[PDB]
């Protein structure tokens, strides 16, 4: 009759934007690095909930990132299609995940990132000119939070912004849809269209990094064409979804701190660990902190055996108090250093310093252009998403003085 289990059901939900769920509270308070919980479907697997615990294993060669492992462990039923062969380089381990990481390095450089600086300005203006010149009140997301990293990526990748309205419908059902079959549906509408872009490529060399892997990598064999298309589709979803997220929560977050929002606005040589701190705090991406053990691992007297599937927490890990100390406090001053938001060894996330430069230009716009920006609604009346998907709400009513 009681119902108390120790393998609670996994992901959460969260019912506030920069709060832990209960259940990953509970999570983190309970010590050891890991800890039982069950998946959609039954299937038992571990989550890492502790700070140092999580950098040691996703530096493990031992937890491979093979998503089309029978075992992987898959969060909910839209997880079929990304399954979905072939897998770009994040489903990829070493030596075939260096390959196809390398080809894409370029673009991503601190040199590059610096370079963008302009356009990233540029673009975040131009669409605050539009949404200021309409007035208020305006959703944030559809209005900005979006289409700016949206254009972004667009232009690195060769993507014509002419298509948005198209691809970010495509990307939304892709990263939010709750079934196998709307998750297939709309990853084959994104490998159509990428697949005609890369014969047009071949017809008219092209702009961008799908231009670049088009000319060389393809036309030498090194990559097949429907790796180029994973590949793609890979930076152009996550190239929209993440920063847009981010942008959206740290609204939320910032103006429900507006002791810290303050010191931010009056000292902008904060930004950059204010940026670190929320991110953090915000740890958007559980998500893709799937694992599967090819072999047996013994962590700290628990045995994670061959076959099981291990899912790294990096939200709980970042609330960890003998790293951070009082976790749960937001406190863009403290040193978020060594946060696990982007991960951690060969797959931390490529476009990390494209994210952190974005959110910077952004949170200096945003106080630069519209410092009386507050939110239309009540917290307590947003939606935030669920947690089998990137965390974030799909709308913010904001206002602001016109
Ligand atoms: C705040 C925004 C973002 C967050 C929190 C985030 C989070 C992450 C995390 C946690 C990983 C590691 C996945 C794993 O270990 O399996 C990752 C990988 C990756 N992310 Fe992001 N990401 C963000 C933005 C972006 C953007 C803007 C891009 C644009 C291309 C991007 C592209 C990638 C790629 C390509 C990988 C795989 C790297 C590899 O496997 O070597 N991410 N990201
Ligand atoms: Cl078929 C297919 C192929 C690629 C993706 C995008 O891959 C990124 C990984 N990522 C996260 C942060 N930086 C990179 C991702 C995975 C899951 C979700 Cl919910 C959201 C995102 Cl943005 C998706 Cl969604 C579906």
């Amino acid at each position: 009759t009681p119902q108390t289990t120790d393998a609670p059901a996994f992901p959460s939900n969260r019912s506030c934007p920069y709060q832990l769920p209960d259940g990953y509270a509970q999570l983190r308070d309970t010590p050891g690095p890991l800890h039982r919980v069950t998946l959609y479907d039954g299937r038992q697997a571990w989550v890492v909930t502790k700070h140092e615990a999580a950098r040691k294993l996703l530096g493990d060669p031992r937890l491979s990132s093979n998503r089309t492992d029978d075992n992987f462990p898959a969060t909910s039923p839209a997880f079929e299609a990304v399954r979905e062969s072939p897998q770009a380089f994040i489903g990829l381990d070493p030596p075939e995940h260096g390959t196809r990481r390398r080809m894409t390095i370029s673009e991503f450089t601190v040199k590059r990132i610096k370079g963008m600086r302009p356009e990233v300005e540029e673009v975040v203006h131009g669409f605050l000119d539009e949404m200021l010149a309409a007035g208020p009140t305006a959703d944030l997301v559809s209005q900005f939070a979006l289409p700016v990293p949206s254009m972004v990526i667009c232009r690195l990748l060769g993507v014509p912004y002419a298509d948005h309205e198209f691809f970010q419908d495509a990307s939304k059902r892709l990263v939010q849809s709750t079934d196998a079959q709307s998750a297939l549906t709309a990853r084959n509408d994104l490998a159509g269209y990428l697949d005609g872009l890369i014969t047009q490529f071949q017809t008219e060399p092209g702009a961008g990094l799908v231009g670049a892997l088009v000319a060389d990598q393809l036309a030498n064999g090194e990559i097949d064409r429907e790796e180029l298309i994973s590949t793609a589709m890979l930076l152009l979803i996550a190239g929209h979804e993440t920063t847009a997220s981010m942008t959206s929560l740290s609204v939320i977050t910032l103006l429900d701190h507006p002791e810290q929002y303050a010191a931010l606005r009056a000292d902008r040589s904060l930004v950059p660990g204010a940026v670190e701190e929320l991110l953090r705090y915000l740890a958007i991406a559980d998500i893709a902190g799937g694992r599967v053990a090819t072999a047996d691992i013994e962590v700290e007297g628990q045995l994670i055996r061959a076959g099981e599937g291990v899912i790294v927490v990096n939200s709980i890990a970042n609330r960890d108090g003998t790293v951070y100390e009082d976790p749960d406090a937001l406190d863009i001053h403290r040193s978020a250093r060594h946060h696990l938001a982007f991960g951690f060894g060969v797959h931390q996330c490529l476009g990390q310093n494209l994210a952190r430069l974005e959110l910077e230009v952004i949170l200096n716009a945003l106080m630069d252009r519209v410092p009386t920006l507050r939110l239309a609604v009540p917290v307590e009346q947003l939606v935030l998403r669920p947690g089998t998907t990137i965390q974030g709400v799909n709308e913010l009513p904001v206002t602001w003085h016109h």
